[PDB]
């Protein structure tokens, strides 16, 4: 089997992308933002506290025929953004673009944090990072993926997000129209159950490339790339006026500048991420300082390739027995 979804934007920064998910019988379908940084399949629900859901479409076990409480399991989860959220599981009946799992777990919020209610446009979470990850208990889950694997033709996904356009995630099958070139593969460690993987160096818009190993994670539920302040250093001084806030909370630059591209290494090959994909607009309605999009871990403890660098790519997860990253230019 195979699927495949497009993911659109929410919004005109590319904050995030959000993909639909068909839940339960008859379909209720919710729009999911999918994070290859974390494990958990969660939804806004009628169990949702109601002061807590602001525009959300929920998912409503009650409604769905196939719908099954998960007795006893409860899940709580905490994001690298400080965000969270928290409740019960059902098991149920999950289609992403075609590709059907049956009893997928299902986590039911009861509680979800601000940042969460306070956007509408997202309705939960769909987790492909390694099940390891998974917050249910007393039994863990596995992921929309790890449930769909073994039928799919090939124990894949990939994500070709958008510069301020829709892109596609496939399960099952590599496009090879999608992408420029051959792709890449490197190696995956799974010890932090990351996608984590070793660049092999940068370089900051037309100068010599850098070789030097980046560890880090492919997160396409991070907006922005995260790298070691030696890296984004190296980057922003190539931008006039540019300078780290601390009352900001990063990298700010006038937004009347012209931002230089980055490139980051992947084996031999390089990936190059266009300047304007690094610009994430004004701080605030109406202010000339804008925010940037490549920003130091330093305060992280990991590196982090998030959508500033993968929408900057055709992005194969190879869930093969000893899984690996692909990267192709597109």
């Amino acid at each position: 089997s195979t699927g495949s979804a497009t993911t659109t934007p929410i919004d005109s920064l590319d904050d995030a992308y959000i993909t639909p998910v068909q839940i339960g019988t008859p379909a209720q379908t919710l729009n999911l933002d999918f994070d290859t940084g974390s494990s958990d399949l969660w939804v806004f629900s009628s169990e949702t506290t109601a002061s807590e859901v602001d525009g959300q479409t929920i998912y409503t076990p009650s409604k769905s025929t196939t719908a099954k409480l998960l007795s006893g399991a409860t899940w709580s989860i905490s994001y690298g953004d400080g965000s969270s959220s928290s409740g019960d599981v059902y098991t149920d009946t999950v289609s992403v673009g075609g590709l059907t799992v049956t009893g997928q777990a299902v986590e039911s919020a009861k509680k979800v944090s601000s940042s969460f209610t306070e956007d509408s446009t997202i309705d939960g979470l769909l987790g492909l990072a390694f099940s390891t990850l998974n917050t249910v208990s007393p039994t863990q889950q596995k992921t929309f993926f790890d449930n769909a694997k073994a039928s799919l033709d090939s124990p894949v996904f990939t994500a070709d997000l958008g510069y301020h356009a829709p892109g596609t995630y496939n399960f099952g099958f590599i496009d090879t129209t999608a992408y420029t070139g051959s792709i890449t593969y490197t190696a995956v460690s799974t010890k932090q159950g990351f996608w984590e993987w070793t660049s092999t160096g940068y370089a900051v818009g037309s100068g010599t490339f850098k070789s030097t190993s980046i560890d880090g994670i492919a997160d396409t539920g991070t907006t922005l790339l995260y790298l070691p302040a030696t890296v984004v250093s190296a980057y922003w001084a190539q931008v006039s006026g540019a300078k780290s806030s601390s009352s900001v909370g990063g990298y700010v630059f006038p937004c009347s500048a012209t931002l230089p591209s980055f490139t980051f290494g992947v084996g031999s090959a390089r990936i190059v991420i266009p300047g304007d994909y690094i610009d994430f607009g004004p701080i605030s309605t109406g202010s000339s300082s804008c925010f940037g999009g490549i920003q130091s871990s330093a305060g992280i403890g990991i590196n982090i390739f998030g959508d500033v660098a993968l929408k900057a790519a055709f992005v194969v997860f190879n869930g093969a027995t000893t899984p690996t990253l692909g990267f192709a230019s597109k």
